[PDB]
């Protein structure tokens, strides 16, 4: 249970704006003494899960996050081929070493210039017969004509070390380097991947998320429509480390049948069920065989679900209630309320959630599926696309209803530094050495609306 | 009664911003499985009533809304002759087939271009001796001089089907057509009306609201001044399906007298009374013979009524209370608190209101009485006019707000009222699937609500 | 006592934004059936008192308001000679007939054009040997040189009737007239004053506030510094109908002594005391001999007093508590919290105040002391000026807020204070019809209130 | 305990926006009759302590505030040499007479024009071999070339009176003077300092804060990192009148050890401890040997600490709780929530705090360490700078959040002007509750709670 200050007993449900964490006595020295590992069987070393939105979760996303301890859920109704290709792709990559943008000398500049923003490295590797011949920057593509081959503008001067080199060392070697990128080579000199000054420090801090075999973890999603038993079967055998059943209203007959369908197959994987804000719904979903319940519906007062239907629940209260009902049944809770700030993640955890799912916040990064554009003011933003009877399509569609990028820190690895830094500080304030202790030792209070006045 | 979460028991009354609906267990598959019919004796198949405001309710409003299942109340103190003409007109139209704008070749272009925005069809039908000779678009009237006859610019190429044709086919016939309008023809080849691709699907979903004789329903309103019995008599005998007695302050002797006056005549029509926010006022009006009580007074905290007198009530609590009082007396409540969002409609129904009266929200549509203008930014808006004894009027006008006529912005993408009704009914339908209700009574029985603070709006 | 809805019992004090009035059953036909008269011994026929601020209360203010039923308090520490001149000026004017701006033909245009906006009539009367020779409008001062004599531009065509003429006829005679002013003539043909079409209806509605002799009422203020008893005596013998002892903090030893000082003289006048928000202060002030207690301190959350000291009380709760303490001791309460809306006056009366003091709101009118200027956008505004050892003067000025004189915006449509009074009494009149009261005592007795949350303001 | 109106018992904790002070019966004539002295052993005659921020607290600051009765805490990890030089500098100055900007005839104009805004006097004193030869105004630096010697533009016409002259007289002499500055001369004619028309009135009002030796008081801060005993000893021996141990999270093991370390040395100075919002934390710090407890954490709802971690407490409710625990143990509480308004100081005192620490509010003043710049609109603002292991700088800095600037009020730009604004309000608060002093303010105060609707 979560403690509230004596006397604080609202006649209303609480949002993240309604509450505050009171610091207690703390024996925790520094943030680095905090274990952010999750016990929910997701195998994540940080309480961060990326949403099954098409705009957020691509190949590059799943890779980058898992390396740093998180996990990414792949969108439902995605072609099974594309899925299996992505799983094998990610599960095959290096734990400490990233995957740079590769360029053949035959490619154009417009290809080179557009591919540079697809990773946070700030440089592209030109590859010949599987060996690095040099690097490409935005500075190099500046004045060059769009259709010129990249062989002309390539800068062949860069730093190199063998794969498996001690990261502490790799940072010192990159110190005076004009480019922040270090190209990592296999024993035979072929390209392993790259590493940066900060990207090196990450390995020292973030523990990667791996499966039984030591491959980076990844997850995928499925709707309640069509054959649920079939899709879950296909997705599981494609190497998925976790499954997610997702729908708008998670407490409904079709969902309960769907969980039963997947539970019967006994795939031996953690199973996550759709969205509910109530304890009743949390029990009904776990009883149908879900291991983990994801919670949010209409969490914001002015959000589109709420303004349309009047339906929803304040997120703090919703997570607090559902997480408690889950612990009784020996299960866990995911917070699916949209999170734009680190305190959203910290509070979600303090309320008893084991993990927090992050949405379109992450669409504003290099690693998201969309292409990077620029507005009239030349500010960066990423843009993507959300794409059987002709008459029915119009009939169903009758009732049926980009994000800015931070120029300073544009990589998702930076957003995670921001998130984990805050959550680590939260733990030091309450005196917890980890997420289970956070839920135990946390003390909260209620504040009024008056504090938000100006 | 409506349930609230355990422990939520506020020291204040609640507005629509204070509450939220909590999803329960639901066996309802999709929105299409929900029955939006109302039991209050209004006969609407969707919980929407259009207000008796002069700006919103016209012939074109009454026709269009009733076809999709709502109903429109005509303004009070409207000329009795003018009423009957509107009544006979609406009752005479087609259930599945709309009414396009008609044009004789003798008419000017400036007339045709001003008539085009009076309906959502995007096309006008040119009629000769009661037969279609072609269509007119805004594209045709673009460069032609204002005073040219429309015979010159007419495009005689269009789509046609006999009246009574199965709508599913009609959608297919319009599939690749450059114009979204299909002209429907009578047995003798005369013009029945039109249908559009989207307009076809509506008939598939929305059930029209009809009377005993199978004619579209329409309603009218009456003031408490003068002879209420006579006005009510006349309107009733003019073909009105429902009556509305309307005044600012619904709880007062003159209103109770007005209702009895209408009730004694026993016109056998549903009777609705003026406006009240309390259980006492709701009982008093039903005892006077009102069938249905309309509720809102000064609903908004910053609205003109509240800022003027300090008087009003938060609408959710008002609806809850008044609706519970009506059920005991075996009667119903219409929510007249202004609705700008679907969730306003959803919550009113969840609070126990049988039907929801929709206000100036519908003034921003093609089908409303006003002419469509354009501002300095070339954004569309509709504008109408709110137009007495011997200079005594000046004495009375001194305390009167003296508010001149106003205009409302129009949504360019979806500018027809039928689009707004898609928006409204969609949300209400999702509300029901969220609570697990298959219909409006079930929404009221099974709904669970909770209270949130103001901090969530920060 | 004030009734609240069952269950509304907040853990906090209330502002006017916290509450709403619930309409009850009402037998009151129209607004005109409401008696706005006050029982506190002020003698006002409307619940409005104009503040003793230098920007607001001048000769023209005192005249215009008293005519329409209010009373104006003259600033404290005003020279006693100047006071007596103003009192005699006001008590000497006509009850039904206003006082026009007067012009001698010798006067310049710059004087004439600047004098025109000092009254709401929109025209000035040109006087020769005490007889009207014509009128001057703003249209007349347009092209004429600033220094030309006004004899050149005068329009000698206007409407005239004898003083004492029935107002109803005067409106009919002015019906088609190009100028809204009718010149009233004495028996000897000399100028008595003027009247307008609207100014005529006011007399039909507003009951003037008069003393025993039938003279318009007026009041004055006095500070707590120096000799209080002496200052009060002077003011009383100068013809002041009411006295006001005024200070920032009304609850302190020095304020109690001042009241004892004025009460001991037994001048037989209603006595008003400075400002407190508490029951305790309201007793102490009445016990010290105050007839009426004025209440507000730091009403606004963000106002300068609140932001400087952290001190104050939410006005609704302050008036309710203080009015309760006043009644028990057989006295009345003035609401001194700043009012920008009709509802502020209404909610104040409902809370139990006998009269409501209106502040700088009225400074934005023609009839206020300031000169009328215009900004870069040519929008009208009024501006006024707030004008012992220098070492101590510098010493006292050190902690002083040191706020220079301020100006207020003017509503172009209705700019005369009489128009603000129409706005206010209209709202207060409607509040009464909603609650079912025929008058202010009944308002306080029969009113029902409720509490609302902050969420409604989102 | 503090009284709240009957019926006010919120289900939530309160910020300053939540509460109001109710006026009681008052025997207090005028504001001047109110005694703002503090009993906490700080030795301040006004309840104002300047925060230990690098942007706020300089030499000039420590001097100006102590003279008017407050005290300034010097930043931690400041070089011990610089500290003693600053301490010896401040403790050496004059009680009634300020320290003007001094100029040698050899200094350039670009130096003089930049040196003029470092003090609020509006004039610089040109000094020759320790004697005044004249003054420099902004009007003098207008047309002169930046590199021309200042000997050329000097105005030798000014007002002079002996040091020790009665301030009222000094005010009259300055009455018709074109310059508001009066140069005060020592017995030998050398420059003692200056005094202005308003600065004179201040001496009549504000009582200076001094130590046993009659020297202006000053304080310093220390972190919990490294050797705490060592730093504290040196700072004490450097002439520091009061010590403050400061950290983000005040309730933790490392802090308790740090306080015990400084308490064991028995330096006989008032001791202040880092930041906590709870009664438990207030006791644990006092029990560890802290004399005074500083309280605030994440006081604002939208402030970075709260938006980052979700941690904090509404300040009013926090101070009330902590001060209650401190009074029981015979100790005191400082209000460390950042204050932008006089009402913040008054209410903090109403809550039982003996002193109120003022933050970056005072960085926007002439006397703060930064240089005074001007923006595109030519509006004044002050700007300063917040400047071991090579691998750790990258590792530790990963989780770490640059120097900031504050706008300056053109009307009132000196901190003494801010002190007039602040003490004016706090004084009225006391006259409103009827208290003649801060102990009486806490005793006699009545409060109430308001809703958010009032801010609409």
């Amino acid at each position: 249970m979560v403690r509230f200050l004596d006397g604080h007993t609202p006649a209303y449900d609480l949002t993240y704006n309604d509450v505050f964490v009171v610091p207690g006595r703390s024996d925790v020295a520094s943030r680095f003494d905090v274990d952010l590992s999750t016990v929910d069987g997701s195998g994540t070393t940080i309480p961060v899960v990326v949403a099954n939105m098409t705009a957020v979760a691509g190949r590059r996303m799943a890779e980058t996050v898992a390396r740093r301890g998180g996990i990414v859920v792949l969108p439902q109704d995605l072609p099974i081929t594309a899925v299996s290709e992505t799983v094998d792709f990610v599960k095959s990559r290096d734990l400490v070493v990233d995957t740079p943008v590769t360029l053949s000398p035959e490619d154009s500049v417009s290809d080179a210039n557009a591919l540079l923003h697809k990773r946070a490295h700030g440089a592209a590797v030109v590859v010949f017969e599987g060996r690095p011949i040099g690097l490409v920057t935005e500075a190099n593509c500046a004045g060059v004509d769009r259709f010129a081959r990249v062989r002309d503008i390539a800068l062949s001067d860069f730093v190199t070390a063998p794969v498996g080199t001690d990261p502490r060392e790799v940072f010192d070697l990159l110190e005076h380097a004009p480019i922040d990128v270090a190209v990592m080579t296999a024993p035979d000199g072929t390209l392993a991947g790259v590493l940066t000054r900060t990207g090196a420090i990450r390995a020292g801090i973030y523990t990667p998320a791996v499966d039984a075999k030591g491959r980076l973890r990844i997850a995928a999603a499925v709707g309640i429509n069509g054959d649920v038993g079939a899709k879950a079967q296909a997705l599981a055998e494609a190497g998925a480390d976790l499954l997610v059943i997702d729908t708008a209203h998670g407490h409904q007959a079709k969902m309960l049948d769907a969980i039963k369908a997947v539970a019967s197959l006994d795939l031996g994987l953690p199973l996550v069920a759709g969205n509910v804000v109530s304890a009743e719904g949390t029990r009904d979903l776990i009883e149908a065989g879900a291991s983990i319940v994801k919670v949010g519906v209409g969490p914001g007062a002015m959000c589109t679900t709420r303004m349309m239907t009047g339906v929803g629940r304040p997120q703090f209260s919703a997570v607090v209630e559902c997480a408690a009902a889950a612990r009784q049944l020996g299960g866990h809770v995911w917070a699916d309320g949209g999170v734009r700030h680190p305190r959203d993640v910290a509070l979600a955890l303090a309320a008893g959630a084991s993990n927090v799912m992050i949405g379109s916040w992450f669409a504003g990064t290099y690693e998201s599926p969309g292409d990077l554009l620029f507005d009239r003011d030349d500010r960066p933003y990423k843009e993507s696309y959300g794409m059987d009877s002709s008459f029915d399509r119009a009939r169903k569609g009758l009732f049926e209803e980009r994000m800015s990028l931070d120029p300073a820190r544009g990589g998702v690895e930076d957003l995670l530094d921001h998130i984990t830094s805050g959550v680590r500080s939260t733990c030091t304030y309450v005196g917890a050495a980890n997420l289970p202790e956070l839920h135990e030792k946390v003390v909260l209070g209620v504040q009024s609306a008056a504090g938000f006045a100006e």
